[PDB]
């Protein structure tokens, strides 16, 4: 009949480094029905049992898992999780797939809402990823060895054989160029424009062992373990502090870029979108997403309406802090 969704967890009581690849959280292979998707962080958490091993979880579980497993900062966890949930989760059962569609999220929502999981392309998941191919090429969720080979190449060329912030700057730009040249449906706007810079530093801030204090750099062995195998490095210790997108500004600065996309179903035809969110116009992202939610849920009532209102408020609490203040929207009024 429905769940009453609780407010998000706050930061963990203990925020220092610790062993996260421990005896209680062993890597285990996929079973039938287990879901994995485009996020190596969530994938690894599920394969080590920080999340349900089937890859279906509540927002609350996802937040706590990203904190426990990686020391993902609380507000960043809230912004990412409720974004994912609002667009791609089942608001009634309070369950989100970290990958594709599954009966495990429960009775489907009214169309055009889908609860189809983080795999759904075009509003959250998008193009020019590091180890995943653009949806246009037919698979936006699987690890892609050719792309990981480029990751290794760029690490060799710019990072001494390791992934560091210099490499991030170069790889991000190059991957944008690849999509311009090869993908006629390439989009790099709104949510994707913002998340694409954060994701390039997460390997440095979160996949590098927390006992490394200076010269933070990720080995290709550790990268492959997480990105491909969904496995923590042996004896992996999380970041010694809550962290998220530190250094993403410098990635952009290395190759200034403007939100937009290839126009008119043609390659090498990138047109700027002046209405898109960008890093000095973050609240546009809030407004865009609320708009998208209204398209998914044009006239909700009952538990669905209630759970939408709550989840929108939950998300806003994170957005308000992370974006430095946005006016809360109330598309369905109040409870
Ligand atoms: C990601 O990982 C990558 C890979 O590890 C990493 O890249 C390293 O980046 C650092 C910088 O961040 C590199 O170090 C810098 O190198 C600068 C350039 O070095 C060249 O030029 C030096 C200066 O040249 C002057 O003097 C010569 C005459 O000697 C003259 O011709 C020039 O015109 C100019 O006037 C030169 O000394 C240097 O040569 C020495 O070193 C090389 C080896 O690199 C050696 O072969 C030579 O025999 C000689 O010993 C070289 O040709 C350098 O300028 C810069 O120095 C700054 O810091 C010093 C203090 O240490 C200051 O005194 C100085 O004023 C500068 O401000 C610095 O050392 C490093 O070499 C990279 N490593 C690799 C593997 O490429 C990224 O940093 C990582 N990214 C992140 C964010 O972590
Ligand atoms: C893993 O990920 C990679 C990268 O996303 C995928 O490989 C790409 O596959 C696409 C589709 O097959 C390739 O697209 C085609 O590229 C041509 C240009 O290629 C050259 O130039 C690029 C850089 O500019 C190099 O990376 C590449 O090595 C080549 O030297 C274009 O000419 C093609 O355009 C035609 O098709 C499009 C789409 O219909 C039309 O819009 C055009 O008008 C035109 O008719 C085309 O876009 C792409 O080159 C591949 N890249 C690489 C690096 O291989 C893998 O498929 C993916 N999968 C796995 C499992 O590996
Ligand atoms: C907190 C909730 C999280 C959500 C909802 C989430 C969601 C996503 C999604 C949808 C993508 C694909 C983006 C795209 O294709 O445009 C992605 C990619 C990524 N996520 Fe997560 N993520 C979360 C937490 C984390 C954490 C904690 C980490 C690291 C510890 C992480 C690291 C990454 C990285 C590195 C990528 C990029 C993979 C690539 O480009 O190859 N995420 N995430
Ligand atoms: C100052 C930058 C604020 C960053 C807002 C990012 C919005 C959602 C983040 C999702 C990150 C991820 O892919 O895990
Ligand atoms: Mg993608």
């Amino acid at each position: 009949q429905g769940v009453d969704p609780p407010p998000p967890p706050g930061p963990p009581s203990f925020t220092g480094t610790k062993l996260v690849n421990d005896a209680d959280h062993p890597w285990q292979p996929l079973r039938e029905g287990d879901i994995r998707g485009p996020c190596p962080g969530l994938n690894t958490l599920a394969s080590h049992g920080y999340l349900p091993r089937d890859g279906v979880a509540t927002p609350a579980q996802i937040i706590t898992a990203t904190q426990e497993g990686f020391n993902f900062e609380n507000n960043a966890a809230i912004v990412a999780t409720y974004l994912g949930h609002l667009l791609n989760g089942n608001l009634v059962t309070d369950l989100l797939s970290i990958g594709g569609a599954t009966p495990k999220t429960g009775p489907p929502p009214p169309p055009p809402a889908h609860a189809g999981g983080l795999n759904v392309h075009g509003t959250f998941e998008g193009d020019a990823g590091m180890t995943r191919a653009d949806e246009f090429f037919g698979d936006n969720h699987s690890f892609n060895q050719t792309l990981f080979d480029k990751f290794v190449d760029f690490s060799n060329r710019y990072g001494g054989g390791f992934y560091n912030l210099t490499v991030a700057g170069e790889l991000r730009y190059s991957r944008i160029q690849d999509s311009i040249a090869t993908n006629p449906e390439f989009q790099f706007k709104n949510v994707r424009f913002i998340t694409a810079y954060g994701e390039t530093v997460f390997p440095i801030n979160l996949f590098v062992d927390g006992r490394v204090t200076t010269d933070r750099k990720l080995s290709m062995e550790d990268a492959a373990s997480i990105f491909r195998d969904m496995r923590f490095p042996d004896d992996f210790h999380r970041s010694a502090v809550p962290a998220s997108n530190e250094g993403a500004d410098q990635v952009l600065a290395a190759h200034p870029w403007v939100p937009g996309g290839n126009a008119d179903n043609q390659v090498n035809n990138y047109v700027e979108d002046p209405d898109s969110a960008d890093f000095t116009h973050l609240c546009r992202l809030y407004e865009f997403v609320v708009g998208s939610v209204q398209e998914l849920y044009p006239n909700p009532t009952g538990i669905l309406r209630r759970n939408l209102i709550k989840n929108l408020h939950y998300w806003w609490t994170g957005v308000n802090v992370a974006f430095g203040g946005c006016d809360e929207l109330f598309p369905y009024g109040q409870l």
